């Protein structure tokens, strides 16, 4: 659809920011296509990811984070709110303590914040969806 | 690059057929992109798979069919012939008992029937790659 994918773009995040996202997956369910949401401590692509976010739709969900090029302490869920064939919208909201990400207006997903947000300069998006929204506010 | 991804064909195959494909992954393997091949039974992609070809580029390679909608008897390789950052050629060949993946001109993964290759009607390439070149041989 309209954006590029993989979609990469520079970004700055502190409490308050929300990432929107709005996609489709490219197949089925039962080809469990990917979604990957990369939180970027610089525009190189090989830079560490203070916050990885990883679906496997009709599957699973994994969240980590990469530093100094090594994968830290995965965590892994199985709430999966995306609908086979539906077009999502993917709200990742930076609070004092976490991220939350909703999906659908339905909150579904947080993970602690291992380094301040402060550190992103980059987002990228990427896998096996097409893309037609991409927000990040920058009011605070 | 040149071919549409996900890239679907229909396909006939029998022993003596090779299916060739050209392409460069879309990231660096440290970002772990994933390649799929998959022969199905119908052109719907939800249809069964004959023989299903998933490498997460670095890390292993993982092989299965899919059968009345259920995945069969995966088998996992750590063989890792692919090149990073490197433009990659792939040869499946239908031999009498296997399908033999070639990667770069060297046998590097094989597959024994478990469905005659008859059955196929259709190839999907897709996940994490650009492709330039696709091709079937017909002669036989």
């Amino acid at each position: 659809s309209l954006l590029p994918v993989p979609y990469t773009e520079a970004a700055s995040l502190s409490t308050g920011s929300t990432v929107t996202i709005k996609g489709r997956p490219l197949a089925c369910f039962l080809n469990e296509p990917y979604l990957q949401v990369d939180f970027h401590t610089e525009m190189k692509e090989e830079s560490d990811i203070v916050f990885h976010f990883q679906v496997c739709f009709g599957r699973r969900v994994v969240m980590a984070s990469r530093e100094y090029g090594a994968w830290k302490q995965q965590v892994e869920s199985k709430n999966m709110p995306f609908q086979d064939g539906q077009e999502f919208e993917l709200s990742i909201s930076v609070l004092p303590d976490k991220y939350q990400v909703m999906v659908n207006g339905q909150s579904s997903y947080t993970f602690d914040h291992r380094i301040k947000p402060e550190a992103v300069k980059m987002v990228q998006v990427w896998r096996d969806i097409s893309l037609t929204k991409f927000n990040v506010s920058y009011l605070k």
